């Protein structure tokens, strides 16, 4: 199964930057959302779902056909609170209809990270929408009370090694868990993109508490908490080697992060050799918008 990124016809750099824009100024003024931590988090989140329904071994799901907007993933109950993502995307494609959904909902995670201070993500456009019947049964997206075994395998599917698995994770760092989303109990309010989740990790005095849905989970004075999964790259020691690393050297966790993030948005898509290169968008900040 082949899917071959085409450049929504006749866009250029210019036309994805002013919709990066719209996106950054849209985080930027709808500022309230979540106690104040903004929409940054939970568009991370949607496109690490929209692309983590990627199977290598027969290149079903993947972020290229935006099947997200179609009910049965939409509804997926590992979707939960997404919806919330969605409903901020809606005006931007609205004023920009030209975008497919994939390239919309994998640039909104590109935007609210580098928007949050994070990396810079190099992002490609052409991702094409496709029919209803291609979109991905439920439960491709990981279960977060397991352990690291769980982890390693499951992120296999995606194309992910030790080090990519890590280094993604670190998006934990940002927002919180919801009870009502996942049976996760948060306080959290980070909406900053700092390599803080794997300090947490090193530092923090964990205890295993349950909580108000009658699951496990890791749990600080501090109020900080940790899903079992995140506990699980402490606990395995080829993840542990990794977290010391990223803990100790914010830049490499940058450009690692980077890197895996692009991959994660990109697994499935073909690109013809004569595809533009990535694009590097440039932040509010450094536009002086
Ligand atoms: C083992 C892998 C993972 C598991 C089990 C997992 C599980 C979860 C759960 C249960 C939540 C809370 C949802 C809610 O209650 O609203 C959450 C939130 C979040 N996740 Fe993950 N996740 C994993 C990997 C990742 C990856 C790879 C990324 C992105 C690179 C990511 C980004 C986020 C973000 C940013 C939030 C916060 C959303 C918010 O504040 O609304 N997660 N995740
Ligand atoms: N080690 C383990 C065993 C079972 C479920 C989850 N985890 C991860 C951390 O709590
Ligand atoms: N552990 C976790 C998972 C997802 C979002 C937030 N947090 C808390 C801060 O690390």
């Amino acid at each position: 199964l082949v899917h071959v990124a085409s450049v929504e016809k006749g866009r250029s750099y210019e036309d994805f930057q002013k919709v990066y824009n719209a996106i950054a100024l849209k985080l930027r003024e709808d500022d309230e959302y979540d106690n104040y931590i903004g929409y940054g988090p939970v568009l991370v989140r949607l496109a690490w779902h929209i692309s983590g329904t990627w199977d290598k071994h027969d290149n079903t799901g993947g972020s290229y056909g935006g099947t997200y907007r179609f009910k049965k993933e939409f509804n997926d109950p590992s979707n939960a609170g997404l919806q919330n993502g969605f409903k901020f995307l809606e005006p931007i494609h609205k004023e920009f209809p030209w975008i497919s959904s994939g390239d919309l909902f994998s640039l909104g995670g590109v935007t609210a990270v580098q928007e949050m201070q994070g990396p810079k993500i190099p992002w490609r456009c052409g991702r094409v929408d496709t029919p209803e019947d291609t979109t991905p049964d439920n439960g491709r997206l990981p279960d977060a009370d397991k352990d690291a075994g769980y982890v390693r395998t499951f992120f296999q599917r995606l194309n992910m090694n030790d080090r990519e698995v890590v280094a993604l994770m670190g998006a934990h760092a940002l927002g919180k868990t919801h009870l009502k989303n996942s049976g996760y109990e948060g306080g959290g309010a980070n909406n900053v993109f700092t390599n803080e989740f794997y300090l947490n990790l090193l530092n923090e005095d964990w205890k295993l508490e349950k909580n108000d849905a009658n699951n496990e989970q890791w749990d600080s004075k501090s109020g900080y908490m940790m899903l079992p999964t995140d506990y699980s790259l402490i606990q395995d020691p080829k993840y542990l080697s990794i977290v010391k690393e990223y803990a100790n050297d914010q830049d490499k966790f940058f450009k690692d992060f980077s890197k895996a993030f692009e991959k994660l948005l990109e697994n499935g898509i073909t690109f013809p050799k004569d595809a533009p290169s990535p694009f590097i968008f440039k932040t509010l900040e450094e536009q002086g918008l």
